[PDB]
């Protein structure tokens, strides 16, 4: 849809603080902090796939909207994730150990904008088409 494509990270605000709030250790925060990943979003039938590709770490999820799935995150959390579409925004929640974090992906002008919340920390990451 509006999301399908190959997206390159161009700006990031508060990602270190977001990772720290998640409990991510120094080494993984070091990898994450200056990484400029590609995000590759595709759809086939009911199934959306999101690939996150970067020099030191790649991840991938495939899911059906509204159907919970197990995910191993880039920081090695074992979480239960659910993704839905709410007013054109792809809203992902990850739940683990009584905690949750939300990752919202929206299209704004030429941008894929990703808002990441953990407790009182809000990170915003902006991608543009490769
Ligand atoms: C947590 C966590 N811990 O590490 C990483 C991580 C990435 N997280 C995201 O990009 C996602 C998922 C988190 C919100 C931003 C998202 C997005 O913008 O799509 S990219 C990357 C790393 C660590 C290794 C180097 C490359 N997330």
């Amino acid at each position: 849809d509006a999301f399908v494509g190959t997206w390159k990270l161009v700006s990031s605000e508060n990602f270190d603080d977001y990772m720290k709030e998640l409990g991510v250790g120094f080494a993984t925060r070091k990898m994450g902090g200056m990484a400029k990943p590609n995000c590759i979003i595709s759809v086939n039938g009911d199934v959306i796939t999101i690939k996150t590709e970067s020099t030191l770490k790649n991840t991938e999820i495939s899911f059906i909207l509204g159907q919970e799935f197990d995910e191993v995150t880039a920081d090695d959390r074992k979480v239960k994730s659910t993704i839905t579409l709410d007013g054109g925004v792809l809203v992902q929640v990850q739940k683990w150990d009584g905690k949750s974090t939300t990752i919202k992906r929206k299209r704004e002008d030429d941008k894929l904008v990703v808002e990441c919340v953990m407790k009182g920390v809000t990170c915003t990451r902006v991608y543009e088409r490769a």
